[PDB]
This record gives C-alpha cells, structure tokens and sequence, in this order.
C-alpha cells in the first residue's frame, strides 16, 4: 500500500509487459532494483499504459484540475492510494479510472501487523510471479505558476483476503492486483464502469504469500537487497 518493492532492472520490467524500455532505461539509475519503494518520498516509479513504452510517473496523484501547488502538496498525500469502492464517485479518481488506467508494477510490498504496541514487518508476494500488477490510475498535472507539467499515479485498493487480513489487522486494506490474463484487458480504452470495477477485488488469497522480515529494512538504503532478508531467527 505505502512501501512497494521493485526488485527487478528497469528493462526487465519493460520486457515483462512486452513494451519498449527507452524511457525506463534513461532513469534505470534511480529505478533499477529499489528494494523498498516509500510512497511518502512520493518517488518515480515505471508504470504500464496503453503506450508501447514503459512510462515513469511519480507516485501521489495531482488531479487535472487543482488550482494551486500549494494544494497540489497537500492533496498528493492523500492520493498515495485509491480505494475500489468510491473511485468512481470521488473528484481526484472519478475521470482518471474511465479514462487513464495503468499498471503499477510490484515485486511485492510490506505492511505490518499490530499486537500490543508491537509493529511486526511483512513482506508480501505473489507465488511464482516474480513480477505482479497492481491496478492503478495516473493524471496529468499543469502547475499554472510553474508552467512544469506532472504526471502522478495512485495504486487502488480493495478488501483484504485471509492472508492480508491477517497481516493488515488495523486498515485491512490490500493493493488490487490483477491477474496476468487481465492485464491487457484493464488497459483496454472501451471498458465500461461495470467491466472496470469487475476487475478490482481480492486476490485470491491461495496465489499470495508472505513472512516476517527485519524492523531495521526501514534504515537501509532503497536498493539493499537485504531488505526482504526474514526476520533474524
């Protein structure tokens, strides 16, 4: 939801969804194997559009219409996310999942579980799926006293699972990943409402997996392979 990982080289992920890597290979130096992807740094990120290229948008969406970069600071903290069940209906969401959908993609994610006053680490994955998609929504941003032009994303969410139910005990919320042989399908340009929020639900929880890893991930460096490294037995 908020720490993504991304294990992987920028031009594996374009090869992962059969698009070209020109632009992705440009910033490989600040996008190749982020172990841990803090949402709250708001950092650049590949995504997948209906493009032939991998494009690279900055996580925390700046709706089309905000007036002020002021505000666009404020409200890009609140659209880190975008929950399932309202997207249609809320201002920030409600023009960019009819019209630009894209594909965040994930080698899997931390959350942590609460009990007491202790915060335990999880790393989430996918089994057998090296690299997984996240269903997500981009927008184009013209900051009018800048003149700079932004593009930003926010991953959607859904209802938790047995495994993420578990795991995230207090928000009970989990990224809405898609299968592979969705894909294609969410970036189709003639999805109706219906079709769109067909696609967003619980993973099945028997695809997912995950352990308990080491509370100091949060100290290292983003491309410290040794974040996933389990919790020190």
């Amino acid at each position: 939801c908020f720490h993504n990982s991304m294990s992987a080289k920028a031009i594996k992920v374009a090869a992962r969804y059969g698009r070209q890597s020109d632009v992705v290979e440009i910033y490989q130096s600040i996008l190749d194997e982020q172990y841990h992807v803090n949402a709250f740094t708001f950092p650049r990120y590949p995504i997948i559009t209906s493009s032939d290229e991998v494009q690279v948008f900055n996580w925390g969406l700046i709706p089309f219409w905000v007036r002020s970069e002021e505000d666009a600071t404020e409200i890009r903290k609140m659209t880190l996310n975008a929950r399932a069940d309202t997207i249609f209906e809320k201002p920030s969401f409600r023009e960019p999942i009819m019209k630009k959908r894209c594909i965040v993609p994930s080698t899997g994610y931390f959350e942590w579980r609460h009990e007491g006053a202790n915060k335990i680490p999880y790393y989430i994955y996918v089994k057998d799926e090296p690299i997984f998609s996240m269903a997500g929504i981009y927008d184009r941003w013209l900051d009018k006293d800048t003149g700079e032009e932004h593009e930003t994303f926010s991953i959607i969410t859904t209802d938790t699972n047995s495994l993420t139910d578990y795991i995230d005990n207090t928000k009970h919320r989990m990224p809405a990943i898609l299968t592979q042989e969705e894909e294609e399908k969410w970036l189709n340009p003639s999805l109706s409402k219906a079709e769109i929020a067909s696609l967003l639900k619980p993973f099945d929880t028997e695809k997912m997996d995950a352990y308990v890893i080491r509370n100091d991930f949060l100290k290292k460096s983003p491309n410290d392979p040794t974040i996933v490294q389990r919790a020190l037995e």
